[PDB]
């Protein structure tokens, strides 16, 4: 079970203001990312964010999530998996709607005190295949 | 518990780096809408200001509710909020002091039914100050 209530689209998915809330409304708050522009005649698909994440221990297994969102959204969708110790831990997740944030998660069994973490672009196109990052998080 | 977040703020990469597909890369301030309490003169700000019948729950269970929350502007009366279920204070008063610092209320309730009633509850009722903004309310 989860209900999530991030106001995209101006969706108050059913909260109110209450007694003591006057003259709610909503705005645009701010939040940092990195952007794909992903410019012409470069290729785009392989890994395109690296980092060996410390701290770890063998055995235990560890949840990625990357928040992430097409932008745009004109020619090619992006599509992007997760990659850990060179095994692909997550299918790839085509981007669709533009500015819809979604979740892009997957599990890995650390072997050791480190792990090399890479997100992963299917598309090497220029046209389109626009997206943002504004989230990666490990947890175990 | 093991947790390493990257979020971006500050425009710090936490050790993440542009991989060999990862081309031309920059951070950006990307949208996120939030409900805003401007809290304007001569209403009374303090009790409940957002509230919600949830539906689809299963009688028994533990549910955790989370709200990411900021103060802005910083002038003023400080916010304080907490969270309420089915009338029950189930979160502690907390004082957001420093503004553009998004924290994280969060309370555990077991529901009663199909449903739960919940609110978010202010304990500042002045107008001077108390402006804040919520981006996101979570229930799992
Ligand atoms: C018409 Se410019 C072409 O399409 C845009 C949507 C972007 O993907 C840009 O990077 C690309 O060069
Ligand atoms: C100087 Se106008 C006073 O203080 C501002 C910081 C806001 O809190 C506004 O709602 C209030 O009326
Ligand atoms: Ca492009
Ligand atoms: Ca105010």
């Amino acid at each position: 079970f989860e209900d999530l209530t991030n106001f995209e689209r101006d969706n108050w998915n059913n909260w109110q203001a209450g007694p003591a809330g006057h003259d709610l409304y909503l705005v645009d708050a701010s939040t940092r990312a990195v952007e794909f522009i992903t410019r012409p005649n470069k290729n785009h698909a392989g890994e395109i964010l690296k980092k060996t994440l410390t701290g770890l221990t063998a055995g235990y297994e560890y949840t990625w999530t990357v928040k992430i969102a097409r932008i745009i959204g004109k020619y090619e969708a992006p599509k992007v998996s997760l990659r850990a110790d060179g095994k692909d831990i997550s299918a790839p997740l085509e981007l669709k709607q533009a500015n819809e944030w979604v979740t892009l998660s997957g599990k890995f069994k650390a072997t050791g005190s480190q792990a090399e973490l890479a997100v992963v672009s299917h598309v090497s196109a220029s046209m389109g295949n626009d997206f943002r990052i504004k989230e990666l998080k490990i947890k175990g």
